[PDB]
């Protein structure tokens, strides 16, 4: 029993970490193979980070600008090249802790843990959603730049995410491992800012469902809503439109605790009208929605209690 | 920026988790040098659950009674003995990846990361603290015995923890890595509860201290408090009182934010009669006892904002 924000085990990524330092900037890399990608922002200087010029940049650096760390070892470039906003180094050396491993594109209110790291040394790991506006809520400080987010499903590391950049609401953004942004975002230092945030909607009620897997039922009622009166009350409380997909995606969970997608939705409707009266739900006082229901599929126990 | 629930990296620990196998009973153990560590609970039947003799059980296995597998590798042992709530198997492999490492029996109020693990096979890593009632709240289910907690310094992991059972509230218990139980549990199915638990006050303010590095600063006041009239309220709020030796830890983070220690019991005190005024805090709608002032310290920046 029990239910915690769980990250992924780090092990394999962690053998994936290295440092790239070109002049005086240095941050995080990673080592696939004999490739090491990193920001491409590592070749900017403090005078030119407001409008950067990349290829322009990029041209004028040779192979030893870039000074490539993996523990107390030196790999020496032998190569590179930049692919969108990040660029890829290759080494003479091919990394023999690769992990099986891809590149995924994760879709907004999908989960993944990040590696934190500071001059290619892994410092902590944590959850975390990818929110409707494409901005992660995580914790990153100067040097956190290139620390990577990712799944892992068997033995296959699916990488999802490298960081380079901190909005001035405090919130995160970065790109997928090649190199395209999530969202509208560019690694420039020009005015930017998040857009209106949703509640993942979808989550808050696989939540829900794990709750109830757990044992606990005092939310629930005799009232059921369609599809269309659950939207209204989700415009009104700024959560995001649920769908028939949405629906159908809910499919397992509701089989399992036996309770119908839409009679969950009534018992979110009503929570967000009435509030939780001072109770919890799976040690919580507020709707958690930073779990998906595979999250809650894999975290939860196979038999209702 | 930013402040999140944080883990350490579980690669050092990933590679020394086994399973291990006794009759029809399946849990995890943990492999360091020639030793395998796991809950002696491994020799028990379904019957004998209630009140086990553990000499008398166990003096009637031998060291082919218990299959240790390491992936896909069977570990001969060639030795056994007890010690407390542990059983120690000598094994004829050395755990080539054995990292430095030590055991430690950790205090109320402090944290550690757990990896959760099911047949040998790390599945999450999370991060708790040992209640003050000498539980935790974890996340774990059938299999899930064996499991370590562990904190990281430098390239040293500090193994504390080790899974062994859950209790009716759904907390669970368990011991330091010589077998001793945190708490006065027994690994018996004999009626056991968790004592009364308490707020962890020293983390509280912490967190507090936490809040106002990262920029924020709604919740200080011009009052200040003795020690006691703060444990007065302490007292009517189930928080543990406060200490001089819990103000003279929090030193540190009251130099880095200009803020004394006693200001801010000002502000919690505050906090607890008037409550948040639906306002959060790094996040929180609550006040958070999870993070010790050493967590602040790691994960905040050196330099308020
Ligand atoms: C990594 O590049 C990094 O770790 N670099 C090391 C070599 C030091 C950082 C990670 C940041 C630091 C703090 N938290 C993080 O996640 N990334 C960057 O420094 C970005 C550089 C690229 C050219 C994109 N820039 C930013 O993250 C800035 C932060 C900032 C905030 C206040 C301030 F006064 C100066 C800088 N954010 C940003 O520029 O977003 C757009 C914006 C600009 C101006 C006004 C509003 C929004
Ligand atoms: C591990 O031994 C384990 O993973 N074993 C595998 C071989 C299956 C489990 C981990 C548990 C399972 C669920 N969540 C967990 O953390 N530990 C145990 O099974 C314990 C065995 C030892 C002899 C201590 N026992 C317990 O954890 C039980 C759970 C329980 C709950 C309800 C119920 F009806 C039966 C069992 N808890 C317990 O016995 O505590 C004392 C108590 C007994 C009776 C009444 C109140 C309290």
């Amino acid at each position: 029993s029990g239910f915690r924000k769980m990250a992924f085990p780090s092990g394999k990524v962690e053998g994936c970490m290295v440092q790239v330092t070109c002049g005086t900037t240095t941050l995080n890399g990673l080592w696939l193979d004999d490739t090491v990608y990193c920001p491409r922002h590592v070749i900017c200087t403090a005078e030119d980070m407001l409008n950067p010029n990349y290829e322009d940049l990029l041209i004028r650096k040779s192979n030893h600008s870039f000074l490539v760390q993996a523990g107390n070892v030196q790999l020496r470039v032998i190569g590179h090249s930049m692919q969108n906003c990040l660029l890829r180094l290759k080494v003479d050396t091919s990394n023999p802790k690769t992990p099986k491993y891809k590149f995924v594109r994760i879709q907004p209110g999908q989960t993944f843990s990040v590696l934190a790291c500071y001059n290619g040394s892994p410092s902590g790991v944590y959850q975390c959603a990818m929110r409707p506006n494409h901005t992660i809520k995580g914790s990153f400080l100067n040097g956190s730049c290139g620390s990577v987010g990712f799944n892992i499903d068997y033995d296959c590391v699916s990488f999802c995410y490298m960081h380079h950049m901190e909005l001035p609401t405090g919130v995160h953004a970065g790109t997928d491992l090649e190199g395209k942004f999530y969202g509208p975002f560019v690694d420039r230092q020009t005015a930017q800012a998040a857009g209106t945030d949703t509640t993942i909607t979808l989550n808050v009620l696989a939540w829900l469902y794990a709750a109830v897997i757990n044992g606990d039922r005092w939310f629930l009622n005799r009232f059921t809503t369609t599809l269309n009166d659950f939207n209204l009350v989700a415009m009104k409380y700024n959560y995001e439109p649920l769908t028939q997909d949405h629906v159908d995606i809910l499919g397992p969970l509701s089989a399992q605790t036996g309770i119908a997608v839409l009679d969950m939705c009534a018992a979110l409707k009503e929570l967000l009208q009435n509030g939780m009266n001072g109770r919890t739900i799976l040690g919580s006082t507020i709707l958690e929605d930073e779990f998906t229901p595979f999250d809650v599929v894999r975290q939860c126990s196979g038999v209702t209690f």
